[PDB]
């Protein structure tokens, strides 16, 4: 029952990142319960994905016409990212909330992963995700408290995007109130870790 | 009763942009009803705002320590953007939806505009927006149909962010179903223009 785990980091705070610390904790725990499982880590901040502009979007378009140097690189990077995703069973996504949105580092990743005929396709029954049979875990950190409130659009958003490409089995792990100080940050760390333990012990 | 109008473009489709076409229509109409009003246009795609990373975020932090060359530029750009925003009465925001989110070109803009002590401040009564007395209009284009549905997080998101910095008076103009073909795109153009007319004729 061994499997492959993919971990995506999108925080811009590096070593001070609350979500990266929780991600490391996740890896450590999974490694302990499953010493045979393969674990791949991609830090979207340390290894930044380019912004999707008017030129790169052309690489995502299935065409016959020649591609510019940037488009060729964007296409190669896109294929690499998608192949990586499809090659893993458990997808861990560290998604901090910045200005009520996900980090741009993660957004750039999504913009290169979503492409017709590869991660989703059109059918007479509507869109259909091609990245299937996956189990995702989102570790979303916030400075304030938004959980189950109208100011939390990151959660429903992540759920909508992941579902669109096929990833419908998504578990959320929250770490809020970080901005209130080290006391609250520690509490959030603890609560989030317990949530990770139950997930790691459940499978 | 003359005023200044700011128009922000964030589409990556350039001349093929549905939202930029509606924005131009808006400008043309406002110019007709108010020939004395000043109109400023900033294309966030043609003149791209940098991504907020671990280094630039330091420029948004009110500190005494020396700033790196990038931080100094980011800070100068941030001040310019904020001063521009505060200098106008009517803010028109072209916000296309890409992969269920706003365009990264617009996101980068927001990440440099939101900063404590400038566009918002902390008080014993909670956060408070500093960009006040403004009237905003959002022209959001979509390939599919999400209006009033659970797949539209861009609207509540834009409303949350703009409100956070003080802009609470926001009117929305939708243009959906673009992806269904030129027939629907034209219908959306027409419907959105009527909505713009009522706004321009109302004030």
């Amino acid at each position: 029952s061994l499997s492959k785990v993919l971990v995506l980091k999108s925080s811009i705070l590096a070593g001070y990142s609350q979500s990266n610390q929780l991600s490391d904790y996740f890896v450590e725990q999974w490694r302990e319960k499953h010493s045979a499982d393969e674990i791949t880590v991609r830090d979207l901040a340390a290894n930044p994905i380019p912004v999707l502009d008017g030129e790169l979007v052309g690489a995502l378009r299935p065409s016959d016409a020649p591609l510019t140097p940037r488009q060729q690189e964007a296409l190669a990077l896109s294929d690499e990212l998608i192949a990586e995703l499809k090659a893993h069973d458990v997808i861990v996504i560290a998604a901090p909330m910045y200005n009520f949105n996900i980090s741009t580092q993660l957004k750039n990743y999504f913009d290169l992963v979503a492409r017709a005929g590869v991660t989703f396709r059109y059918t007479e029954n509507g869109p259909e995700g091609l990245v299937t049979g996956k189990k995702a875990i989102v570790i979303t950190s916030r400075g304030g408290i938004h959980k189950d409130g109208p100011t939390d659009l990151v959660t429903p958003y992540l759920s909508t995007f992941l579902g669109f490409i096929g990833i419908t089995d998504v578990k959320f792990v929250f770490a809020e109130g970080i901005a209130y100080g080290p006391e609250m940050a520690a509490k959030a760390q603890s609560d989030a870790k317990a949530a990770i333990d139950s997930i790691v012990s459940a499978e």
